[PDB]
């Protein structure tokens, strides 16, 4: 499967060596950088003056002179041809000559190419990756790793805007890099430069940008340093800002003057691009005229950046229609997907669908926003390159499966294992959501709606349950051990080892289900608590990042239909036997009780514990919190008060307010009861760790 597919393609039934014996014309002419590729893909070979002949080059050098009508006259086209007589691998332009030697690279299998006929150009002319998410910025390592990728997509963007970098954003993005940054940032040029990608740094400054002299030339000699580095593509962004830096004629006239003192000044500056403040259509104002003033105002050279209808949405006809009407130009797409950086315990390692593969005239640029974890964005990376170069022809199930194979050959069932269940991002704030787990859903539904009611459930279908937690188990102990991409495992490792122990309380689950005896049943039963205990030390143990901590896995569709089949069977259990077995399904090791909110259920986050968030609260009604410990406290925090740490000894908390934000520090006193008597928020911190 090449990928991206090539926009002409013409194969016959028919194999050739690549030559033992060959003659290169065009070495010396055509783009180094294309030339390297083959040199290392004829290296057990003989350079001849006698032998098959490979000619080389762009469109006006003497060694493709032959071939020149073949030659596709769009930027960054290419002309491939292999039989038996020859090969010809002739750019448009250098980058052109470049793409024609990755697909050449994917033909040669075995030692032999197919005889083929290839004419190829991108769909959309800015096709990659925007690093521009919240958290943890990639690594100079990962980032290295990533260019290189890119290369071999065709993909010729990077736009470099970690949220958290302080000198792309607040506070100090008026400073220049330090030296150890600085000297990074030149390799990742570089390599972006060996790659045929460009690096486009960007600068976020709009959150206390003044609209005066000092900081606009503070900004230009930012730029200027960075230039110094090789930069030659540059960006600014204004999104998610509020005050004076979101006014849209100032901006304009900011991107202007960039623009022409330092874009027209230089020689070789390529893209100028900004991010606007109103980058979303739900984010813009209705009867305001923020996107009109940026379209009649900015330099049409400019591009300008949209996420489509919502901050995580979709690219449609329509969507896009409404946008370029009032921008004056086609949108340069920021399709946020797949970052996480709004559901960080998700890894969302589906394919990439849902945008329309008709629009390619009416879009500038496509770059995708990926998750903190590099190496796993790039299932949706290959497919963001597919899909950006051909998107008529874009096949969204067989790229996403290529992807997989490409990034980790040795185990591509197994991460195909692992990646049909990590794809939904469960819920949130933006709406989004993504379809996981599917091929199973029917038998988890028939199975569970039969087990319910008093029906025999099909064998066949306890069985592709049964089949798909083995499966699950094999996947995860593979990766686990897989040093093929180390980096890869790093990153996704405390998810395999909670989509493991969610394999196996499955499995004990049915075991449970299947009912044999009492004192069977009993045993699975007390295995399946001990899984969940497991289960909820991974989620307070591991990614405890600042904003959802903790690890969640096969969310859809698996997790729901073990957690519905323990509780279902426990309850017939305890009809049955007259028992009264625990049926939660979730560990918690602290308590809560009420006679009010009395099965909302309790969360630990951090250091944290939590009541899950109308509510008709009797007098003289009640709220308690025992925590399994005495731990110091920390402050209290309630959103429509007592503690003690025996339960009978009381005193009293007098909680602040402002607006409906109630609160009360506790001063590092001993807690293990919280009391309430007479919910958005009911938070208690404590000292932990
Ligand atoms: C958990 C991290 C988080 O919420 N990050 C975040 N930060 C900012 O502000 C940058 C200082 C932000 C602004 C607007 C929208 C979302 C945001 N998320
Ligand atoms: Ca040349």
């Amino acid at each position: 499967s090449l990928q991206p597919p090539p926009q002409q393609l013409i194969v016959q039934n028919k194999t050739i060596d690549l030559p033992a014996v060959y003659q290169l014309n065009g070495g010396e002419e055509a783009n180094p950088h294309a030339v390297k590729v083959l040199k290392e893909l004829l290296s057990g070979k003989q350079s001849s003056k006698k032998g098959m002949l490979i000619s080389i080059g762009e469109k006006g050098d003497k060694s493709v002179r032959k071939y020149s009508r073949q030659i596709p006259d769009h930027k960054e086209g290419y002309y491939l041809s292999v039989n038996e007589k020859e090969i010809v691998l002739a750019g448009n332009d250098e980058r052109g000559t470049y793409y024609a030697l990755q697909t050449f690279a994917q033909l040669l299998k075995d030692g032999k190419l197919p005889e083929v006929e290839i004419k190829d150009y991108p769909s959309v002319r800015y096709r990659g990756v925007v690093e521009g998410f919240y958290g943890t910025p990639w690594s100079h390592q990962a980032r290295l790793s990533q260019l290189k990728f890119y290369g071999k997509n065709k993909m010729n963007t990077y736009i470099y805007g970690p949220k958290d970098d302080p000198y792309h954003s607040a506070p100090n993005w008026r400073l220049p890099y330090p030296d150890k940054e600085a000297a990074q940032l030149q390799e990742l040029v570089a390599v972006a430069n060996e790659n045929e990608v460009d690096f486009v740094w960007a600068i976020h400054p709009g959150q206390d940008i003044k609209w005066n002299k000092e900081d606009r030339d503070l900004l230009l000699a930012k730029f200027e340093k960075m230039y110094q580095l090789g930069v030659r593509s540059f960006a600014v962004f204004f999104d998610d800002i509020s005050g004076e830096g979101t006014n849209p004629q100032k901006q304009a006239e900011l991107l202007n003057y960039i623009d022409e003192k330092f874009a027209q000044v230089k020689p070789d500056i390529n893209q100028l691009v900004m991010c606007p403040t109103e980058y979303n259509k739900s984010w813009s104002n209705p009867n305001g005229n923020y996107l009109t003033t940026l379209g009649d105002k900015l330099n049409p050279s400019i591009q300008i950046m949209w996420t489509g209808d919502r901050v995580i949405s979709d690219i449609t006809r329509d969507g896009i229609s409404w946008i370029n009407e009032r921008i004056k130009r086609p949108a340069y797409i920021w399709w946020n997907f797949p970052v996480s950086d709004y559901v960080r315990d998700h890894l969302l390692l589906g394919p990439v669908y849902g945008n329309d593969t008709t629009i390619a005239k009416e879009m500038s640029g496509f770059v995708t926003n990926p998750m903190e974890h590099a190496e796993s964005s790039k299932i949706a990376i290959y497919s963001v390159a597919s899909y950006a170069w051909n998107p008529a022809k874009y096949d969204t199930w067989q790229t996403w499966k290529d992807a997989i194979r490409t990034i980790l050959p040795s185990a591509a069932e197994e991460l195909e294992s692992f990646a049909m269940h990590n794809s939904d991002l469960g819920p949130n704030g933006h709406g989004y959501r993504r379809e996981e787990s599917m091929d199973i859903q029917p038998a988890a539904e028939r199975f569970l709606k039969a087990f319910k009611e008093g029906k025999n459930y099909d064998k066949a279908d306890f069985e592709t349950l049964q089949y798909t937690f083995e499966r699950m188990k094999e996947s995860a102990d593979i990766l686990l051990m897989n040093t093929e991409n180390k980096p890869l495992i790093v990153e996704i490792t405390p998810w395999v080892h909670q989509f493991k122990l969610t394999a196996e309380m499955g499995e004990e689950v049915l075991k449970m289900v299947e009912g044999r005896n009492e004192s069977y049943f009993l045993r699975k039963y007390n295995h399946v608590k001990a899984l969940q205990q497991q289960m909820f030390y991974i989620d307070q143990t591991s990614n405890q990042n600042p904003c959802q901590p903790g690890v969640k896995t096969a969310t859809r569709v698996i997790k729901p239909l073990i957690d519905r089949t323990f509780a279902t069977v426990v309850k017939f259990f305890n009809q049955k036997f007259n028992a009264h077995l625990d049926a939660t399904t979730d560990y918690m090791p602290h308590k809560m009780i009420s006679n009010v909110i009395k099965n909302l259920p309790l969360q630990v986050k951090a250091n944290r514990v939590l009541i899950s968030p109308v509510v008709k609260w009797a007098a003289g009604n009640s709220v308690e919190i025992e925590l399994d410990a005495i731990y110091p406290g920390e402050n209290i925090q309630i959103n429509f008060l007592e503690i003690s740490t025996d339960g009978k000894e009381w005193k009293t908390v007098d909680l602040k307010q402002k607006e409906s934000r109630l609160s009360a520090g506790l001063q590092k006193a001993p807690v293990k009861f919280v009391r309430f008597t007479n919910l958005r928020q009911f938070v208690l911190t404590i000292e932990k760790k």
